[PDB]
């Protein structure tokens, strides 16, 4: 397949796929574009790849959902489109929580929302030392999603993870990475290159070993994260549902817009 | 009417100040405990969105006052180490229960009981000259207030241990870094601060801020209360035992703080 | 006597000492980890109140024999792997079952099976100069010690791929930011303030000590069990494969030591 | 209420179901949400225990296929999202409940009516009352956490004769398979029930939700699991056309035996 | 080691332990009789024996706990006492989940409260056919004990397990053998012959295929069971503290 | 698709497999036997069949391990010989538990030690009323095996799953029934006609439906299976390489 919002990329070892969108501005995701994202999962999960690299095009990594599409939706119907948007975010979050093969995530810039919560879901976090990470819920007027609610506390300890989680603040890639959201920081002028490099010395190890370091680590916390995605979906499908919910989302979407 | 705290009902929170008359230190007896329980008990009851607890002096909190407990362990070991015991567990066992945010604002050294109930919060925050100790092996007991699993959790089985085992204090800004502390505040502006930074907490949906804490409370909920109750159960035995009243008795003949 | 380990049975707390002499570089093959096991027993059983495990020598411990284990398998690939997969298990196990807490110096490179036991046990105090790595896609093999799990803990997911994917080696003092090291000393002074921290320690109640241990582990201990025994069924797999000799006998054959 | 009758008494509240919007006390997403109001209700009110039974000749004969199948056939997708929410927040109802539940059936229980039995803490039939989950013959999967509760109780062969091949247990047979707790003569079901729920409501009210939650301790992950993993799977076949298609073939052909 | 209220017979590749008291009637339980229990049962774990048959002397097996006995203890002082109670208790729970070879409770007379609920907890559970089964929790005024509460819904489904937790419902032996309480009911007129020439058949066996037996069964339920009496005597603590329970107790005692 | 010791049957809707050894004595288990049947379960998991019918030709099911078999290598080289066979029956065990179809099992007559305790790991199980079952490893010389270690428990409780482990007890195929071993009994006269009949009625029900119920049902005890199963066969380990597991098993078949 060709996609309008994604590009796909196999070599030998590994598949690269960039989000690259076309329908939303700076990486957004709305419906359609995680329809992609599962799609080219779906399929680099079946090819002949060892592992996936998941990168993006442009300024920002991925600014999380697209609320200024979703609102409209919620506010034409909202027990109808919280319904679709819940159940697509949650079989977007199981896509990266099924993955058998290793995922390294390459951050070139600003990771927001479910663009930063999703990482903690892949294998490696490659940030370019100039990208940042935020998930402002308490600003969007949600709870927590990708499983953050329980992969951020595991990961910095609870009140640092509510210090992500309730007081939306950001982090630099090397504050995320001594967090432990970030694996990895590179120097921003050879960022590409040298992803590029340390991608291809891993697609050169045992495919075998590979899946099995992946397997053996992820055992005793797949139902962890099963649950947290299920019962984070069923919140944000009463949140979304809600007055209070919509109206949220609707604020926040016109004061993003209200700057010069 | 309070003795040893102050409450104050503000707009979407309440705040609770540890300010002890019956110990120096804001150290913690019964009768303390007690009522930090009841103002946690009406703060969970009533129209505020969330919970700051603060503390007024030099001292944010040097846990539990053995000087005071000694001496009830001597008089009657069975009863008092229960008694004691029972009081933790409940004390401990309000925050674990709670369903609202709670902030703990430190502002100055937190110590013992002090420091290992600040995991059971929601964020914490701490003046930059604050510092934490759980020097539990110098007290003469095993861990309280759930930090064995707490501290392993949020650091790591190694570095818990050099505060669980070894006694190392940490400063604000160590504390911050190892998981503790969420964050650190400087000196001069602390207190109008946290009070900026409370009133924008508490601007939040309301809904939202239960969700999201209920939500994270949830994979952790009982292992926090088996732990608690383990915990307790080893306190009892050790503070029922000529051994566990000889350390206490050692501890507060001995120390220099 | 042991002729791969020194045990010196000192006031409040018992000495492991590694100092191979069938190996090199304090590596460990079926005789050195036996003996391991037979004096962590042994100092179960005494009344020291804990145990520091110490090494002699450049290096604290570079892990798996695989000079040693390599023909083993190559001769009867089924049997050997099971012997060889089973001695890590009870190896391993050992520290997991271990009453007492341990305190590991390390005053050199602790490398694969060498540093991934390091997170079974209670305290780790390392020299500055010391590092650490799990380089298990070089050796071609899964992880082993639990750091499965264990490494992940500490350092979340993505931190511990960095070790046990990217085979990537850390300080003494990432390695301590990192949760696996938990006190950096110099190295002009290191076995000094060892020493002296070890004896502060045996001062300590023996109870509150045996508890401080019991309830730390209390909520962790099956979840090792099961990572240990899920890590040696992939490793008997892998070790008794045609890739997985090939990966052994291609590392020792192609190996130059970085330590 | 249109669809049950809330009959608060000492100690105790009693819901019968009781459709009016549906036939043999099927349920449709109405009788549904009623019953999880009038649950909510119960658990916020002073009684120890909740008595929950059922008016007419039976006592649930579960999903209102002939309901659903006319909103799944207009959109698969919508549709199924809906259902499946509805089911699962329903059966997570039972799996939350704090207080005791006694189920009273006087009539045959059929698919999710069925189901949901175990769900409760005792189980008081009827004679005349038999038991049956015919998941293959509707076309779907277990619900109402059925796909561990009754291998829990029976075990997996045993199980798998009702949820795979459709086989019905007499009031008796539920009983010696552990699915019925106590079984009572025809006559004067309905006195009898009415005096041991008198006794049990003089029981601590205290103990009584002590006990409920010490067994409730041991199984509750695992229900709400189940309850998560069967949803999963109904939503898949439910949006399929296979699914579609079996509910139809059902609801058209072949009709009732209760 | 001689005992007040229990007889020890170390026989032939077993030992018999039979309750037998003389401070408590009906084979009733108090501390001492609990302590004597278990330390019979660390005797019999240590020696040479492949297996323990636990019997009893008299018209009952066991009433379980010795409600006039503890009742006095907690009007005392509940606080104290309610904690050294469920403390001897839980430990006599422990000491069964952590048995480590096969134990075969013969049982000839009623088996009532703590009396029935450790019965879950050994290997084999031999009755007459007049034996018959309660823990009437709920005429006691308490929670389950001796994990019970995991113990029989795991072997009856929870709704039956509730008839007896809840209800306080009895079962005959045959009804409890149905329900997976009792594993063999034995005919009245020889019942102690045949249940002594079946211990010697068990007796015949290898000790270690009967401890790997033993381990490997136990081995999947032996947390869950220790969670169990924990939660358990959590719950019985906070009941036997309070005024409520208290209440409960006397009432008993006193209607008795 | 050929077996010296089984008959397979790619039927419509369904496949069955006929334990019918040569090899041994009364349909009795040993390496080939046992390696036939995980290669014709492996095959029906691959073919179009909606389910696999488990059955076994003459008058007996299967009388587990072939003792006089095995004791033979174990005596000769014991340290490989219990390596071998202990890994031969965990895979065995294994492919009943990953097993995605439902397997139903046809019992016509005794089921024996291994031939009984892979019983639970099938779905359902339909017994000839004559039929009986037995797992008494106490006079073999050995543990549990088959998972029977947690699934005898589960089904019946632990005092009557000792009965059967501990004790030696045969069950007839009623009480078998009554203890959830079996879940239904045909009368004799009948059984292969019944058999087939109901088989066929499985067959004619939605595959993906078959399948997902069986997914459900092993879903919550998945884990634990695969751990009794290493569990058992680690001990089985210990005592088959034992001088006194050899001096049991010898003893046994002399007896």
């Amino acid at each position: 397949i060709t996609y309008r919002d994604i590009v796909v990329k196999k070599e030998d070892g590994f598949t690269q796929i960039v989000l690259s969108t076309r329908s939303t501005e700076k990486n957004a995701l709305n419906t359609e574009v995680i329809k992609e994202m599962v799609n080219a999962l779906n399929s680099a999960a079946a090819d002949d790849s060892k592992l996936v690299l998941f990168s993006a095009a442009g300024s920002v990594f991925c600014c999380g959902l697209d609320f200024g599409y979703f609102v409209r939706h919620l506010r034409n119907d909202r027990n109808t489109a919280s319904l679709e948007m819940v159940d697509t975010i949650k079989n977007f979050v199981n896509t990266f929580i099924q993955f058998k093969k290793p995922i390294v995530v390459s951050v070139n810039g600003p990771a927001i929302g479910l663009g930063a919560s999703i990482l903690p879901l892949c294998d490696l976090v490659w940030a370019n030392e100039k990208a940042w990470f935020q998930t402002p819920y308490t600003t969007f007027g949600q709870s927590p999603d990708g499983c953050s609610s329980i992969t951020f506390p595991k990961m910095m300890g609870k009140a640092s993870a509510n210090e992500m989680l309730i007081a939306g603040r950001k982090l630099t890639a090397r504050e995320a990475c001594a967090k432990g959201l970030v694996s990895q920081v590179f120097l921003t002028g050879t960022f590409t290159q040298e992803v590029m490099i340390q991608i291809k010395e891993l697609a050169s190890y045992n495919a075998i070993v590979l899946e099995e370091c992946k397997a053996l680590v992820r055992c005793n916390i797949k139902l962890e994260l099963e649950q947290a995605n299920e019962r984070e979906c069923e919140v944000l499908r009463k949140i979304w549902s809600s007055a209070q919910g919509i109206e949220s989302m609707l604020k926040y979407v016109e004061n993003k817009i209200d700057e010069f």
